[PDB]
DNA sequence: CCTGACTCG
DNA sequence: TGCGAGTCAGG
């Protein structure tokens, strides 16, 4: 732990090397418009660090970072990426991200600061990020000498963890994956981060004023109902309600109490009407503290645009996820709370938004590895027992007999025998090799996939089931982004990604552009990958997201 | 901060 | 006793 380094007062010469490993710093977990805190750069000259009001003010600095022939290894490039452009400026040529390295060589490892990294080839001549601007209430920024060094032990372990990584990535077959699809996966989505998606506050406050007028009514109606004033919003409350006064039957419990659960109250219907009001305030509720409310707290009130984070290096199968606010999971199914999307808009005067779907990408893609109300609870049954779900399950589901769910079940290997063989195989390979692949190499460990306790075991087995499927499909739409937006660019269309939800593209375009997007969209995502079967993506387009259906 | 609710693929 | 996620109010 004894490491020299410049503390620079301007930029020189030798910082502008062609290769180095670069650090922009930035604390808060929501990078958007945060402060640059300190700089450093780690190249065959030496080690510096920069004061960001100095660097970034610096014309040969700012050109060196825009300049793609300079090759910067970073942490988390597209935080700094993003960081940058809420500071007006580009950042290009980043050949190597320890994030993404680190995610690849094994999902569960939940590596999130250089410190973390380092530990998986044992190198410590670095701190957490966590130990250095400590937490909550109590997080701040040290004095410079001591975030000075901070900064550059990251960038000096960054520098000299890039060989052992990528040597471990080739030796996984996962060189490619990282260079060719997740790090520049990393850069699209920094630009549809930053570009953010606008909102109509003023109709969706006027959705939230009826919204609040409705819950009301809802609110009163179940106090009527159930002969008391309650907190309906406490699970506990609700449950003496529904099980100690109205003395309806019990379906299950938790560790806490009584299950007040969508499922369970679906099922006391037969009992007493109150429990439908209940699960229609439950859903009215959410609706107007998440996405009236929640969505308006972090709307920017200039621009009216909100711009949420895709978490790149989280989830276990190789999934995006979106947070702050999470844009994956705006509500669609019912109708009621589908009318939110109303207020997602082009962010300018004559776009529109444009939509497409994969159609059934899981399932083709097993059958590729394996060689309205009605049709919405048919898709639960097909991935439910595709992905292992049992007689008790089923028959819970549908309402039936446990004799018939396993039937139907029966029923469905005999139909796709191939799926059940292959379903077979898959966990006997597991517990060989302790991990699953996807098609683009993507792993996931899974060493509990042997363990003698029943409920550990059979979780594990499950995942080896889904994963390499959930996964492969979402290798194959970020093949697809990334193939999207080269054509974009190479038929300079204006159109750009704003959304990426699993299996979903959604994008923003003058209007004029609508009858080439109803081409090059689809076809660029039905030609990702060549399968065994075809690919098949379904579009829509209209003046708001709601209306692109 | 955890649990159980509602939300999506 | 299908799987992958995030946010919220209540406690
Ligand atoms: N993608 C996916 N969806 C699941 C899973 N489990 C339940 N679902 C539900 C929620 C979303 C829905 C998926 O829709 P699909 O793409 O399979 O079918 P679709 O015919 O294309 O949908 P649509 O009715 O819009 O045309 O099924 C799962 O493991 N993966």
């Amino acid at each position: 732990a004894k490491m020299a380094f410049t503390l620079a007062d301007r930029v020189t010469e030798e910082m502008l090397a062609d290769k180095a490993a670069l650090v922009v710093e930035v604390v808060e977990e929501n990078y958007h418009d945060a402060p640059i805190v300190g700089i450093a750069v780690v190249n065959e000259h030496g080690r510096f660090f920069l004061r960001p009001e100095t660097a970034l003010a610096d014309p040969q600095f700012v050109a060196w970072l825009g300049d793609e022939t300079k090759k910067k290894s970073m942490f988390d490039s597209k935080r700094a990426a993003v960081a940058l452009k809420w500071k007006g400026i580009e950042l290009c040529g980043v050949s190597f991200d320890l994030l993404l390295a680190a995610y690849l060589l094994d999902p569960a490892q939940g590596v999130d600061d250089v410190a973390a990294a380092a530990k998986m080839k044992q190198y410590e001549a670095v701190r957490p990020d966590e130990a250095v601007y400590g937490k909550g209430a109590k997080r701040a920024v040290p004095d410079e000498p001591v975030l000075a060094e901070h900064l550059v032990r990251k960038a000096a372990a960054i520098w000299e963890l890039e060989r052992p990584f990528l040597d471990e990535l080739r030796r996984n077959e996962q060189d490619r994956l990282l260079v060719e699809l997740e790090q520049p996966l990393s850069s699209i989505l920094a630009e549809m981060e930053f570009a953010g998606v606008k909102v109509d506050t003023k109709r969706l406050e006027q959705m939230g004023k009826e919204l609040a007028e409705q819950l009301g009514t809802v609110e009163q109606r179940i106090y009527e109902l159930a002969g008391q004033e309650f907190n309906i919003n406490s699970p506990k409350q609700l449950g003496v309600i529904l099980f100690e006064k109205l003395q309806l039957p019990v379906l299950k419990k938790t560790k806490t109490g009584y299950s007040t659960s969508a499922d369970v109250l679906e099922k006391l219907a037969p009992y007493h009407e109150i429990v439908e009001n209940i699960l229609h305030y439950r859903q009215l509720g959410k609706l107007q503290s998440t996405y009236i409310e929640g969505l308006l707290k972090v709307v920017r009130p200039a621009t009216k645009k909100v711009h949420t984070i895709f978490n790149q290096a989280l989830t276990q199968t190789g999934r995006l996820s979106s947070t702050e606010p999470n844009l994956q999971n705006i509500p669609i199914r019912l109708e009621e709370g589908r009318k939110i999307r109303q207020a997602f808009v082009p962010s300018e005067s004559d776009w529109l938004i444009f939509a497409a779907d994969y159609s059934q990408i899981e399932l083709r893609v097993l059958a590729h590895i394996a060689e309205p109300n009605m049709r919405r609870q048919a898709k639960a049954v097909n991935y439910g027992i595709v992905y292992g779900i049992s007689d008790y399950g089923l028959a819970q589901n549908l309402n039936i007999s446990r004799k018939e769910a396993a039937e139907f079940i029966e029923r469905y290997f005999e139909s796709f025998p191939g799926v059940k063989r292959y379903m077979e195989n898959i966990v006997q390979e597991a517990k060989q090799k302790g991990y699953v692949t996807t098609l683009l190499h993507r792993r996931r460990y899974l060493p509990d996939i042997t363990s003698r306790n029943f409920n550990v075991r059979s979780f594990a087995e499950r995942m080896a089931m889904n994963t390499p499927i959930q996964g492969s499909a979402a290798d194959i739409i970020k093949k697809a982004m990334i193939d999207l937006n080269a054509r974009l660019k190479e038929e300079r269309l204006q159109a750009h990604l704003l959304l990426q939800v699993h299996d979903e593209l959604i994008l923003e375009a003058p209007k004029e552009e609508m009858e080439r997007l109803c081409r090059l969209v689809p076809e660029v995502m039905e030609q990702a990958v060549t399968l065994r079967v075809p690919l098949k993506v379904d579009y829509h387009y209209g003046s708001t997201w709601y209306d692109a259906k």
